């Protein structure tokens, strides 16, 4: 406890020895409270609207899903209400039999994941290349690595001085990246290496993967959401995730054990809180849960979700009974036999990206196999704890990574599998600019990035292809898209290029598409298919409405208004 986190609290206390106090009425119930100090508020209750795509998407000014997405709250008040919901809770300790099967499955899973790859340290040169107090992009060119070296020497002694978490210091995240970044950089959770994973595959491939899973004989496809996954990571999960250190070299194992013991299994967090005296940052700590702003959070969530779904498949097939989960002397024989004879096959029945999961069990007993899932702490969201799960018998209805996927028939007979989501979520996100003082050019370039992402991923939506062509017609051709649209893991960002969208389309969907055997290229957007009109409307299309027809037939007027305000540059007509 204080032996691991004491030095961190001391340095925070001495750096703010002025304005240091113990608020006797702190609102923390499951976190250990230490102290507080005052700082200026950070964040905002609303976000800036991207005027370029807003002016080109007038019918969606009157849409509630779009209007809501401009009111996110990152203020210290918003910081505190999200803390009450699920962060300030305790997850009950799993039963002794459940803890054994988790430990057996975790070790078997780590051996399988490391059958070809060996763990390795990540480097300052890697961290510096990936970025392309607190820190920005003046810091890697600064010799701030002397700070990193001094903290690493503390980690080599099993101590920690300045690795805290903010609901970050770049030095602590490098040290974490140095010891655990190999999971992401070496793609341990690619589908080839992990069977269930989808890391590096990309949003344009997830639908094909779900379609391949549907070919496996079995029951329905299940995709249960977990209520607050990061808050349900137990001390047993962290101990099971730590077993990867057994495959490391001694110098790597030492730095990773330091990350696990001093940064994951013990954590110091500074959180902002409103008070009748201003804005106050509090210093709390706990021994479980997972920090969301961490490298390897995705990989360790993926690993633990893989293990948990494997265990639920065990219970569905009758390998695990209630008596087994209660038994502190549970035998390993039938658990080990099942994993070594069926484990890889059962892993192939799943698509798992962090807490998002899709599994196709061998039959539908899985739907009512809930003893281990609930006892492990991964309680499903918005459903009675023991009510059976509802699965889908059509992979196209299965939700995964905030998407569903449609199989489309091109006019030449070839088949595409495209990602899709309710259209208001796509338009509402595109109308949101990130930050404060950005010029019209940077605002238009971000809108161009969303337009080209729609041309690559959501071309099959009539409203989006029209809006994408209007945005690209209103933004100068030579302007390069800035920032990122998705901020997500599955985004390969093939739309950031200024290559012809139809050329990039042919590369993504034909040339590089492993599920497309006919490499015959598409020569015109007219040969790029849409969703069925019924499906398009089911997923939020405004086609058929007169406000959409008026907007479509008068779209060049809105494009010219944006061009008039942008200035005298080179434009192209894409309509
Ligand atoms: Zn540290
Ligand atoms: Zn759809």
């Amino acid at each position: 406890n204080m032996d691991v986190i004491g030095e961190r609290i001391r340095r925070i206390k001495e750096e703010h020895s002025s304005t240091w106090h113990y608020d006797d009425e702190n609102p923390y119930k499951t976190w250990a409270y230490h102290g507080s100090y005052e700082v200026k508020a950070t964040g905002s209750a609303s976000s800036m609207i991207n005027g370029v795509v807003k002016l080109l998407t007038k019918p969606w000014d009157v849409v509630p899903t779009v209007t809501q997405m401009a009111m996110t709250d990152t203020t210290p008040f918003g910081q505190q209400r999200v803390f009450k919901e699920k962060v300030d809770t305790r997850t009950p300790k799993p039963m002794p039999g459940t803890r054994k099967v988790m430990e057996i499955t975790a070790g078997w899973l780590w051996r399988t994941l490391g059958r070809n790859k060996r763990p390795r340290l990540c480097t300052r040169e890697e961290f510096t290349k990936k970025v392309r107090d607190s820190a920005r992009a003046a810091v890697e060119d600064e010799e701030f690595w002397k700070l990193v070296d001094r903290e690493r020497e503390l980690h080599k002694q099993g101590k920690c001085g300045s690795c805290v978490y903010n609901m970050m210091w770049l030095g602590a995240r490098y040290l974490e990246f140095e010891a655990l970044g190999f999971l992401n950089e070496d793609h341990w959770f690619s589908r080839e290496n992990s069977y269930s994973g989808v890391e590096g595959e990309g949003l344009h491939k997830l639908g094909y993967i779900l379609r391949d899973i549907s070919k496996i004989p079995g029951g329905a496809m299940y995709a249960d959401d977990t209520a607050g996954w990061d808050t349900r990571i137990t001390e047993d999960d962290l101990h099971n995730e730590e077993k990867i250190t057994q495959q490391m070299d001694p110098e790597h194992r030492q730095l990773a054990n330091a990350i696990f013991k001093l940064t994951y299994q013990n954590k110091v967090v500074k959180v902002q809180r409103p008070t009748p005296k201003g804005t106050v940052m509090d210093i709390i700590s706990r021994k479980d849960q997972r920090g969301s702003g961490q490298v390897g959070t995705y990989g360790l969530n993926t690993f633990t979700n893989m293990e948990a779904q494997l265990i639920r498949q065990m219970e569905g097939e009758g390998v695990l009974s209630k008596t087994d989960l209660e038994n502190p002397h549970l035998l390993e024989k039938k658990i080990t036999q099942w994993l070594e004879t069926k484990g890889v096959e059962r892993l192939k029945r799943m698509a798992i990206s962090g807490d998002d999961c899709v599994v196709k069990p061998i039959d539908d007993r899985f739907a009512n196999a809930l003893l281990a899932l609930n006892d492990m702490g991964k309680v499903r969201k918005d459903i009675p704890q023991w009510q059976p799960s509802k699965g889908w018998h059509d992979w196209q209805q299965v939700p995964f990574c905030s998407h569903h996927f449609h199989e489309l028939i091109m006019k030449d007979g070839r088949k595409l599998v495209v990602p899709c989501r309710p259209q208001d979520e796509l338009i509402g996100r595109a109308r949101i600019s990130q930050g404060a003082g950005w010029s019209l050019k940077e605002t238009a370039c971000l809108g161009k990035a969303y337009a080209q992402m729609w041309a690559l991923m959501y071309f099959h939506r009539r409203d989006l292809r029209l809006a994408s062509n209007a945005i690209c017609s209103a933004v100068p051709v030579h302007w390069v898209p800035t920032s990122r649209t998705t901020w997500s893991i599955h985004a390969h960002h093939q739309w950031m290029t200024t290559e012809d969208m139809l050329t990039v389309w042919n590369r993504v969907w034909i040339e590089d598409n492993p599920w497309m055997e006919d490499k015959t290229p598409v020569t015109t957007w007219e040969d790029v298919p849409y969703l069925g009109k019924r499906e398009d409307q089911w997923c939020g299309s405004l086609i058929g409405l007169t406000s959409r027809a008026t907007w479509a037939q008068n779209i060049l007027t809105a494009i010219q208004q944006v061009r008039s305000l942008i200035g005298n540059e080179e434009f192209l007509d894409y309509m």
